């Protein structure tokens, strides 16, 4: 393979404001919060992860390798860590939240435009992995964040490997057939995983085969079963996800085919989801609420040499 040349930023904890705690789990904690770099009179809204003590920082650590590689606007990145106590990381805040909370919250006002935009976005930087051979083995619609309404980005690098390598729980309902079975990862069991990420959003926010047991699925799948067809889909739109999910991980579609369909359904979305009222809808996108932020820069504006 060819050297990887990303620049690690460390940053010390007194450049930024812990300001809140935003989720937390068996798992950590995830603040949101702001960092002023030193001495830049800048300031960036920014996310803060954590959290044996020893095991978890590799666990950690390894995530921070993946995101400081990636360079993509529809995919996550370090904007460094800290190195106190437990090691943090420190990425873009994603003032929205999560895609899966997101849909959940405005099922009423988000329309067949944006759920297709999603599709093309999440394809994007699905595809931008691929051509940096990163399997991402994670995703789902829990782990896609939404920047703006109009502006999604893929995260959670933490299961993410190259393809080819092999180094808790594991999210068997969103996981490839082989993956189940053998632990086989490719580019194209992730695209498995975006069929039920694509399903999730028509859905707005169901639970894949909700009530099953996850010990359960891999027969299931066996059988030939799959997630129904949700109702705002056309058969077009469904096609799409069951291709996604046929046993010949090389029939599946690639990344840069799903980009090319979704975007072509894009132009015409009332003709592949059909949605009440979906003409009169629309999402909001200062925002940043403390009263001196106005040296506020979004980390996608704040470019490092
Ligand atoms: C579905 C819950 C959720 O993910 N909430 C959330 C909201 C905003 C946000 N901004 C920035 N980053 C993250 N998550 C994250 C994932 C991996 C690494 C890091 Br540093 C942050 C969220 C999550
Ligand atoms: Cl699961
Ligand atoms: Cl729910």
């Amino acid at each position: 393979e060819a050297p990887n040349q990303a620049l690690l930023r460390i940053l010390k904890e007194t450049e930024f404001k812990k300001i809140k705690v935003l989720g937390s789990g068996a798992f950590g904690t995830v603040y949101k919060g702001l960092w002023i770099p030193e001495g830049e009179k800048v300031k960036i809204p920014v996310a803060i992860k954590e959290l044996t003590s020893p095991k978890a920082n590799k666990e950690i650590l390894d995530e921070a390798y993946v995101m400081a590689s990636v360079d993509n606007p529809h995919v996550c990145r370090l904007l460094g860590i800290c190195l106190t106590s437990t090691v943090q990381l420190i990425t873009q805040l994603m003032p929205f939240g999560c895609l899966l909370d997101y849909v959940r919250e405005h099922k009423d006002n988000i329309g067949s435009q944006y759920l297709l935009n999603w599709c093309v976005q999440i394809a994007k930087g699905m595809n931008y992995l691929e051509d940096r051979r990163l399997v991402h083995r994670d995703l789902a619609a829990r782990n896609v964040l939404v920047k703006t309404p109009q502006h999604v980005k893929i995260t959670d690098f933490g299961r993410a490997k190259l393809l080819g390598a092999e180094e808790g729980k594991v999210p068997i309902k969103w996981m490839a057939l082989e993956s189940i079975l053998h632990r086989i990862y490719t580019h194209q069991s992730d695209v498995w995983s975006y069929g039920v990420t694509v399903w999730e959003l028509m859905t707005f926010g169901s639970k894949p085969y909700d009530g099953i047991p996850a010990s359960e699925i891999s027969s299931i799948l066996e059988k030939g079963e799959r997630l129904p067809q949700p109702p705002i889909c056309t058969i077009d739109v469904y096609m799409i996800m069951v291709k996604c999910w046929m046993i010949d991980a090389d029939s599946r579609p690639k990344f840069r085919e799903l980009i090319i369909e979704f975007s072509k359904m894009a132009r015409d979305p009332q003709r592949y989801l059909v949605i009440q009222g979906d003409e009169r809808m629309h999402l909001p996108s200062a925002l940043m609420d403390e009263e001196d932020m106005d040296d506020v820069v979004d980390a996608d504006e704040y470019l490092i040499p």
